[PDB]
């Protein structure tokens, strides 16, 4: 069961790597580039929301 | 029943054609023009969301 869990983790991280590949296309590359920074800022905002 | 399904599809596509007619009015023409591009970009964003 632990190996199965680790395999699920491997699957999700492999999907993350797949997401990296899409950056080449002009259509959805800038979208991901923006998404990263938005994710950072949203993480900080959610941290503050979490605290109160 | 298959003919009924096809008739429902015909109805929805006819409503799409009706939506095309509204473009003439200045009030809600630019709205539809914007909606098309927003739909394209949102479709790409939803594709990425779908994958992860
Ligand atoms: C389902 C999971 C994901 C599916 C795959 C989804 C992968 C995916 O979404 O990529 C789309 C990509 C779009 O290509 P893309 O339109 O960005 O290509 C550029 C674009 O056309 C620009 O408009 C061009 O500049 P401009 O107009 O002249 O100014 C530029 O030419 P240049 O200026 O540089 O000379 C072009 O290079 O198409 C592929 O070929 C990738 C091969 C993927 C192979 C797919 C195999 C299935
Ligand atoms: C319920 C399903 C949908 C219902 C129907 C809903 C259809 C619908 O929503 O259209 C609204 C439309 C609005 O007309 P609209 O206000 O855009 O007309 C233009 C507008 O008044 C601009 O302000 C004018 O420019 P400006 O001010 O001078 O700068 C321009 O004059 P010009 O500058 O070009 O000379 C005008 O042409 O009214 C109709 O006549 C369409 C006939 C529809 C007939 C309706 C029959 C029922």
């Amino acid at each position: 069961y632990s190996g199965r869990v680790i395999f699920c983790l491997d699957y999700i991280i492999f999907t993350l790597r797949l997401i990296h590949i899409f950056t080449v296309s002009r259509n959805l590359g800038p979208k991901i580039i923006m998404l990263q920074r938005m994710l950072i800022d949203v993480f900080f905002f959610l941290f503050l929301f979490a605290v109160w």
